[PDB]
């Protein structure tokens, strides 16, 4: 309990801080001494301690300058230490700010020499920020160094230095090098993960030597471009606050022979005097790719030292190395053994909580308008990544600027501040901006998250048990099938008619687990037959076994009934391990072309047939559908679903479609000649009369055989 | 020993100590009894008694070659060696070699090989030696014609009359140029394969020899349910068991008193497990199995013809020799899918302890289309090379062109008789086989493999379900004979069925052990759930065949 809350203090003064004397109390402090109040991302400052007894117990009075300095708020939690160690300052340098200058010239330095540390003794820490009054301004100085060390106090006999230049402000901010786990959202379980993986190494040592065990020390994150992985290494790395050494592949990539390895050598060799430190790599596959496509020498001489330098790293020493790149397997399989690059984690598009987070972060400084919905964006943004919704923030600001440009003329050399006072982002801003974006990471297969519920399956009780009993119990009560020794199967096959309700079902199963859903339509497969495509069936269940548990699925998988990508397919999941919580759920409408391979048990065995909605599904689906669209009061579906009899899910949704199409068409003929924004009886009929089915009886019968002969 | 409790630790019977990982002699290693006999012949009678070749009269054998999958310890191996010799020992990357410019990998090479020589009770130790010298067929350019002529005349200009042995590691033995074969260089061949249950038991104990092991420990378990782990595999998922307790303590948190309460359980096992991934499995191996004779049920005139074939001739190969006969090596099982000429053949080799070898039908078709580890060659290489042993070739029929066919061809017959290596075949479409393959001299021998009956029934059923629990009194006789017509694959399906209906109902009770077995009515209602996966024309088309190779 000897942390402190924080306080906001009316008083301006800079070296002063009025705390209740049962806060000495509390630490047993004395008075006459300073103390050492510590915050947050290795941010600390020493303080003269005065006794207020206004100040209610525990309560402290801290000016507003210290707190900003300390890069803490109103309300904070702050440890507090005595000053055990107070000594004076003997030669101490600083340099004022040129923008805190501006409008009064002259060296004031002399000024305030004399009047703001007369016998003050105000202790003085590096990197600091006081303001002292000059004439008609105030103005703020920083503190560049000290001595003796580490902190010590303004003797009067303490010679004052000012010679240099003034140093800008927002310089240090846009530095990037103050950046802790606030400026990160959507990755708690990732964010985690890394700081287990490396704060334990660093911050407790001791906990793996008595355990007896070589801490880890290969750790790589990859994840799709632009996700924010050299964002979060920065943050973890400024968190743990241990040094710190940045290698970029293209930088080292970039010069010639030799000095590559120099470099490597240097910055491996200065991580080890430094200890504890982190070794950050960046795009690790352009140094060390797949070997396969590059035979050149000077990338195998390169790969080679790296491979020598992880080897000879010191048994015993506090220096954790971490790599990024976008493709898991396309970097050279070498360094993915024992003793190397083994922890892998992967980061996956956020989902709607991780870009409502994103967004908040990203716009804390631009000039919001009263009304924003940030809460709308998120749900209607799918597939961005952070950076996405950086540029998206940018035009949406572009756009401001463009509606506001034609009140000022461009050509002077100056805009009026009025102008600038009036700057606001609309929703319309953010509309529009949306509307010209480009999202590409869902171009590729990628880890997201889902969010469905049984309740969006409109039926299908029996298939729903069958599939929980399947799936929910060896992924939440191993312990039974250890101890009746059944294993559990994976590979499960829908098959029957399209648009029966099968992705959805996919995805609420991966919801009811808590998983990671995966998805790969059947082009992404013939493409990677054809290797047009990038990514291999390979990358795809390494990424799985990586963020597992998962649920793979791949829809039509008769659209490569080819036999290489079906041996590859076969070869993968037989080599999956069973214990692990993989998953397999595939789809096909035409269950006969599938090579009998695929059938085998240990494999896509278990079949199950997806019949068509009934009467109740049908009502339960429409209802489903229409949750954000007023209807006419008295609408009733009964009859439509009656008169749907044979209808797929696709159908009745193309159905409400056309229905508002309809009376969307009729609202805009009544304005231009809103009175009537809902759906009413017309449309409905006018919808069914345009009716039909996309399933011919034939193909029914067909499936109802099929079924029957799996059946018998 | 080592040429050197305070002096029995001074004479090995702050961190410099610790980090100088040596001194590692035999007892840090496991699991490859054989191997290390083969390796410790060929070092340490060359090395400590030259005398005894000379009186003998004949010039040792120096030129060593292991081979086996990544990270089975091959490294450790010869730093093991090298230091219970007591020799100096040293190592060269391939790549390292190959990384320096194009003369310094010759200057590296010729002083490290002068040094050595110099000062030469040691060994030379290669690494990576397939990428210092891969196939010459693929790779010709300038600095690969160079390095390995440079390697080839070092090798073959050694000095001889010194005690200088040169051992060389590659994870597959068909990958570097074929001229480092010949004599006077890497001749003396050894494989190095994923350790049977006793080997993994070994390694995890040589591991967990100082991590606080809870007090339930069951190392036997581990080593039963893990198969097909290499040594590094077994590291990690200590250190990953590790990991997880030190996880699960870290909620409650440095004080002392935790520390004192670090212990590793049976459940950081198994999600160590649960969060492990072997990579031995996807690429050919060697290994041992012990598949009991009396595991598998019928067939008896079966087992007797094959102990004939293969029991006899290499358990009294005199017999043999005195008439002439040469041992019988072609067999092909075939019959209905599902009978278990899987194990049959595991079996088989368990009788003669052959290392069993399996190439499935994924295998065979990336070979086929040149996607592929490795080919037909090397599966026939590390056959001979870990002799005896019994290759197992699956689906012969998945090969339906004809290159795979003419290489298994030219490898079958191109070995020698006397070499103990077995081929078993096994096909569900004997039709497709390749007539080629029927020849004399290759695999001629067919053995029909039927359905098995009643009593073959029951004892499959009992055997299966000896690790499971059962209601006390069950009969299953009448389960089996209510089970005519069915293969062993249908029983261990009704099997799993009553299984998973258990399991259910236990969970269901637990929500609401009540029944810790399975009763009958779980196998009623699993065998009214099953059916028979054979038709009846198959099997009417297996006695048509059977018939006419009668005929
Ligand atoms: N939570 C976040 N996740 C992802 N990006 C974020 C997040 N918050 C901010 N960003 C923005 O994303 C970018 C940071 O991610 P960055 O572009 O470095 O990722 P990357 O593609 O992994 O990087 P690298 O260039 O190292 O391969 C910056 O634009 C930052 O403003
Ligand atoms: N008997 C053993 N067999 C296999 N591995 C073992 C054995 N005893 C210990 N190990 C551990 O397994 C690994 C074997 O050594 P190492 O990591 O050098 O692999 P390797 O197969 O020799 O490597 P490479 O072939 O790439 O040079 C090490 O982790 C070692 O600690
Ligand atoms: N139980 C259900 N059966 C069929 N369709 C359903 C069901 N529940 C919802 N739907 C709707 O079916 C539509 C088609 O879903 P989709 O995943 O594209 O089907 P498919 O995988 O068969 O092509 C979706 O609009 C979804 O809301
Ligand atoms: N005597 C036996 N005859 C037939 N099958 C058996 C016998 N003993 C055990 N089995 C079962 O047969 C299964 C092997 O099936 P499979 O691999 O399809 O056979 P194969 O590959 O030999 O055609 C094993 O799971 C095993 O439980």
């Amino acid at each position: 309990d000897n942390m402190l809350l924080v306080d906001d203090a009316i008083n301006d003064d800079n070296s002063v801080i009025a705390i209740n004397s049962n806060t000495m109390d509390k630490l047993e402090l004395f008075r006459g001494d300073t103390v050492l109040v510590k915050g947050k991302k290795r941010k600390d400052t020493v303080l003269i301690v005065l006794i207020d007894d206004e100040l209610e117990d525990g309560a402290c009075r801290i000016n507003r300058v210290v707190r900003n300095n300390l890069r803490i708020r109103l309300g904070d939690l702050v440890t507090i230490h005595p000053c055990p160690d107070i000594k004076y300052a003997t030669r101490i340098s600083v340099l004022p700010i040129a923008d805190t200058i501006e409008g009064i010239t002259g060296n004031l330095f002399d000024v305030f020499l004399k009047p703001y540390f007369v016998e003050a003794y105000r202790p003085v820490r590096k990197g600091d920020h006081f303001v002292v009054r000059g004439g008609m301004r105030q103005v703020e100085f920083k503190v560049v160094d000290v001595e003796p060390e580490e902190y010590a106090v303004v003797a009067q006999d303490t010679i004052i230095h000012w010679e240099g230049e003034p140093i800008n402000r927002e310089d240090e901010e846009n530095n990037m090098n103050e950046v802790g786990y606030d400026d990160i959202g959507g990755c708690r379980k990732q964010m985690a993960q890394i700081r287990e993986m490396v704060e334990l190494p660093l911050r407790h040592p001791q906990l793996f030597k008595a355990i007896g065990i070589k801490p880890p020390r290969g750790v790589l994150m990859y994840g799709p471009p632009g996700t924010g992985k050299t964002l979060m290494a920065r943050a973890v790395a400024n968190e743990t606050g241990a040094f710190f050494f940045l290698i970029n592949g293209p930088e080292v990539m970039s010069k010639m022979a030799g000095e590559s390895e120099s470099n490597l050598r240097k910055a491996f060799e200065e991580a080890e005097k430094n200890a504890p430190a982190i070794i950050f790599i960046d795009e690790i596959d352009s140094i060390a790719p797949k070997r396969d496509k590059t035979n050149g020498e000077v990338e195998r001489r390169v790969v080679s030292q790296l491979l020598t330098l992880m080897d000879g790293m010191k048994a015993r020493s506090n220096v954790v190395v971490i790599a990024a790149t976008n493709r898991p397997n396309s970097i050279d399989p070498a360094l993915r053994r024992f003793g190397r690059f083994d922890r892998e984690v992967d980061i996956g598009i956020p989902d709607a909580t991780g870009r409502l987070e994103v967004l908040r972060i990203h716009t804390k400084n631009m000039k919001l308008a009263d009304d924003v919905d940030l809460e709308a964006l998120a749900a209607e943004t799918h597939g961005y990544v952070g950076a996405d919704i950086a540029s998206l923030c940018s035009e949406a600001a572009m756009q401001q600027i463009r509606e506001k440009m034609d009140l000022i003329d461009l050509d002077e050399d100056e805009i009026d501040a009025e102008v600038l006072d009036s700057l606001g982002v609309t929703m319309d801003n953010f509309r529009f901006a949306l509307g010209n974006s480009n999202p590409s990471a869902l171009r590729e297969t990628v880890v997201e998250s889902v969010n469905v519920t049984w309740d969006d399956v409109g039926g299908l009780d029996e298939i729903k048990e069958e599939l929980k009993e399947t799936v929910e119990y060896p992924v939440l009560h191993p312990d039974q099938y250890t101890k009746f020794g059944l294993s559990p199967s994976k590979g499960v096959l829908f098959y029957g008619p399209p648009g029966t309700g099968k992705t959805l079902l996919a995805k609420a199963v991966a919801t009811e687990v808590s998983a990671n859903f995966i998805s790969v339509k059947g082009p992404e497969l013939l493409s990677m037959w054809y290797g047009e495509s990038e990514s291999n069936i390979r990358d795809i269940f390494d990424k799985a076994r990586a963020a597992a548990p998962t649920v793979v699925f791949l829809d039509e998988l008769d659209s490569i009934a080819s036999d290489r990508v079906v041996n590859q397919l076969l070869t993968e999941m037989d080599g999956m391990n069973a214990k692990k919580n993989v998953f397999v759920i595939g789809a096909t409408n035409r269950p006969d072309q599938i090579d009998p391979a695929i059938l085998r048990p240990g494999r896509l065995d278990q079949l199950i047939y997806v019949p068509l909605p009934d009467e109740n599904a049908r009502l339960s689906i429409l209802n489903a559908q229409l949750r954000k669209t007023p209807l006419e009061p008295g609408l009733e579906l009964t009859a439509i679903a009656k008169a749907t009899q044979g209808f797929s899910g696709a159908d009745l949704l193309y159905i409400v479609q056309r229905a508002a199409k309809y009376a969307i068409k009729d609202s805009i003929e009544a304005h231009r000649q809103d009175p009537v924004p809902y759906i009413t009886k017309e449309h409905f009929a006018e919808a069914m009369k345009t009716a039909k089915r996309s399933v011919s009886d034939a193909e029914l019968r067909r499936y109802e055989a099929y079924s029957q002969q799996m059946k018998a």
